[PDB]
């Protein structure tokens, strides 16, 4: 099938200046005794037009929309396809386009062929037209600096936790814990799975957690926010959720966050809450990508190209891990997932991107982090225009989890001064008393600290 | 951690005949240095109750729903572990449990931690409470054999296919593809891809493909089945999908069938049609699965263990592969979930399950099929009560799709009356005139066959 | 649905399930919420099965607000003693297309975790086939009650 669904002589610059299709960038092995171009060709047929075999009802109009194989290396196990555009969907309610079809042509019953060892998708291109028809986001970081009373350019770190435990906590515990965050913190967030359990009902808790808020906000003078999770099966129960944290927040229900567990849970309910509630800032957790996105996958899509899909999804922010400084698996290099979803320019791995003024969504990092991994984290990003929710960070520290909240701060502001962490703990109680909350990792990153701080009978 | 999240003397039978637990089997390999009982139960936290630290908010009570390691074998591998009931997530709405919640805990975070090189699912037990607040199945195989005039149990074997190609063909080619096929065989589907694009609207394509259903009824005196592709982000696009639908076909519209990309497309939109629509047989098509079922997958979850939840979700039929006998990534011991999807009692790879009357999820073969592979098939799996829809082995045949279908059908009147395919043949046109079609199958699967046939 | 989904929530075998012991709440009319309740315990501490009486719905002293969360109370309270599951067929029966949804919706919420055990009784005589088929069409996952309540004045052995 190489005869027709390749053409290794197409050039790329002509592929993407001419605007007529998405290219998608692949690692590919194939199967045992498979040429690398047919499997290639095979490939893109299955992911397109046609099948295994020839068919009587192949006309030559389908041709015109033929996937085409442009460029191959079998060496580095390269493979690349152009996927011209009016292969993809279109909602018949509004024209737009749908990333689910992205998902089932591009990444679809590819994954599933005998002659395929692995494949998986490492960067995309979406060309200007198809860019028009996604949604994007409809709220983004700015829409918090603002509600914070922060620039709405460069509004900087925006402190937060998830609540602790993960799961268990009834409705009293659960709110008196969002308070305590909040007398030091700016944002809390459910934990992704906590939503209507027997043994902490929404409509109990939901109401008591709106009382913390304006609690902490009335005694601290400053705006709180909130994440709640409506992640759910059935669309109206995600309505029905979302409908009474809104009638509940009342007068401060524009600083209630939705958080979906976006991959698990699908584009379809991102799109739920994306479209039904488009002023609330959408929270896109990615649970279970992993599966896919770890280092040691062959298969699927990475962590980089999730988060550049999310954004088309229209998510305002999103998890983009770590990159090695924390307890998920991620590296140094993935700060160009952030770069991605944030800036209006960005160069992929294979693919430069122009968003021609879509909103950025934020990068929210989030799992292992503590105050004292932070200014390690900041050097490797290059700013701190995040949210940053620490659970253990908050909840583990010995004083208390305002005093977590604001060792969380304390770490941005000496990074932010370009100051020795050791030295500006000798001036900050909360930072340097993080250090004796999580010892581990204060010998690992910053020995002697004790014999520096004088902390010692 | 391993104190509080493992109690490895937890005897298995008890946790069954409490009732009280999901029990769940995984494959696990630590990472470098890591223990593998400190594993296993890092993986019970973060799948619960906690996280990599101590926390000043966590009570007495919170224990009580800890999810516990009660098994694990260092050397193969594998650890089980019980997930209380009540840490399940339920509708405000009306109670019932949701999948994604078991998704989000059981194989969410856990995916992605530094401590852990590889960890996927191999099967999970449900007890009959969490069981009772599935939405399981609205309709099954049985609905569409009643339509076809076949007896509501054992029907037997359903002809099928996918319209080929799979992306381009335009309205009246479209119509004109599915028209031709139906005049042999009973069911059609859309390619998992097709729905609306600009070559092929679906307000002009659907009232043409109706128009080709009644054309094929009315000159075959047979009944006629369709399947469509309702896949969409926005619930409310696929609702008006789905309402045209129904109006377009009107008459006959309860042999629509709604087809859902769902592992791409996710527990959203399978509910949307189980719920939305439940009178419509719903099709789950398992698009991308590969992803995390291939053979070569040591993450996510198993090929049976996805089926196994479509079943829960309210699927009317799921894909479950050719089995080794196609085109895709499949072996004969895959058979397995097919049985645990249509019994009302059957052994997986690690548990026992009772379904307490559940309606059935049809197995759905596709993916390389023709009629000289078919007879294979059915000897591996033992009966023909299902949905078998061929691509190529259709639209592939060298005279016409209608005389793929029988090709099709004819196979399985082969294996059913236990003959000799190539003496089968001889008696068997269409049957025959298959073999020419696909010379390289007929050649490995049945050598010296031109001779025979001359 | 049909029987064997209340043998399932009542643990008995889904197949020959058999007897299932019930009763209707007496007065037929006129208890207040509290002693409304009050009366359902006191049967579900021996039975599976209750339904409200056929006229049974928003009375003025006997509110569904009201009465609906408390009758759940006894529900959970029976079952927590008993050990044993029990069933609730409530009345839907309305004009109202949209009143019949509103009750519906109402009662599911507040039965929250044990919603799957509420029944929607309908007076599908006197009411018609537009109420049937609103509970049957709008709420297929609840078993549906049909009372025949009027029937007599065709269907007695004296009606021609
Ligand atoms: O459940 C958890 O583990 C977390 O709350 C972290 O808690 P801690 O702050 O206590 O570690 C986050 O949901 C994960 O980090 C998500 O991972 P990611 O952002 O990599 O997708
Ligand atoms: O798109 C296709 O390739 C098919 O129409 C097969 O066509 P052919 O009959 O022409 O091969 C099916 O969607 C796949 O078999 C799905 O795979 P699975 O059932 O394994 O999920
Ligand atoms: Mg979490
Ligand atoms: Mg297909
Ligand atoms: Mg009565």
């Amino acid at each position: 099938q190489s005869n027709r669904y390749a053409d290794l002589s197409l050039k790329e610059e002509d592929l993407i200046k001419g605007g007529n299709h998405i290219l998608v960038a692949y690692t590919m092995e194939p199967a045992a005794g498979v040429g690398y171009l047919e499997a290639a060709a095979h490939i893109a047929a299955e992911s397109s037009t046609g099948t295994n075999v020839e068919v009587s009802t192949t006309d030559e109009f389908t041709k015109g929309v033929d996937a085409l194989v442009y460029f191959i290396d079998e060496a580095k196990g390269i493979m690349k396809v152009a996927y011209p555009n009016d292969l993809f969907d279109r909602n018949v309610t509004d024209g737009r386009v749908m990333i689910v079809s992205f998902l089932t042509l591009c990444i679809g019953n590819n994954q599933g062929m005998g002659d395929i060892a692995n494949l998986q998708m490492q960067d995309f291109y979406v060309p200007p037209r198809m860019l028009q028809l996604f949604d994007g986001p409809a709220k983004d970081i700015s829409d918090l600096w603002r509600i914070l009373g922060r620039p709405v350019k460069d509004g900087g770190y925006i402190s937060g936790t998830i609540i602790k435990p993960k799961l268990g906590l009834r409705p009293e515990p659960f709110a008196k814990a969002a308070y305590q965050f909040w007398l030091g913190g700016d944002f809390i967030k459910n934990d992704e799975p906590q939503g209507n359990q027997v043994f902490c009902p929404i409509k109990k808790v939901l109401p008591l957690v709106y009382d913390s808020l304006k609690r902490a906000q009335d005694e601290t003078g400053q705006a709180k926010l909130f994440s709640m999770n409506i992640t759910a099966d059935d669309h109206y129960e995600m309505c029905a959720r979302a409908d009474f944290a809104l009638e509940t927040f009342g007068p401060d229900a524009d600083k209630v966050a939705f958080l979906v567990d976006g991959f698990v849970g699908g584009p379809g309910m991102v799109t739920t809450a994306r479209r039904q509630y488009p002023s609330q800032y959408l929270h896109y957790h990615r649970a279970g990508h992993g599966m896919v996105t770890s280092p040691s996958s062959k298969r699927g899509y990475t962590a980089f190209v999730l988060a550049k899909m999310s954004r088309l999804q229209g998510a305002s922010g999103i998890h983009v891990g770590t990159m090695g400084y924390g307890k998920m698996e991620g590296g140094k290099d993935d700060r160009i997932i952030a770069y991605m979803i944030e800036r209006d320019s960005c160069t992929g791995p294979f693919y430069h991107q122009e968003w021609y003024g879509m909103k950025p969504t934020t990068p929210i990092i989030s799992g292992g982090m503590n105050a004292l991994r932070l200014p390690g984290f900041f050097e490797n990003l290059g700013h701190g225009n995040v949210i940053n929710t620490a659970g253990g960070g908050s909840y583990g520290h010995i004083d208390s989890p305002a005093a977590g909240a604001v060792s969380l701060r304390q770490a941005y502001e000496c990074w932010k001064a370009g100051a020795d962490p050791i030295e500006w703990a000798k001036e900050h109680k909360e930072f340097a008393r993080a250090f004796e909350s999580f010892p581990k990792d204060a010998d690992k990153l910053f020995p002697g600290w004790r014999e520096k701080l004088g902390v010692h009978k």
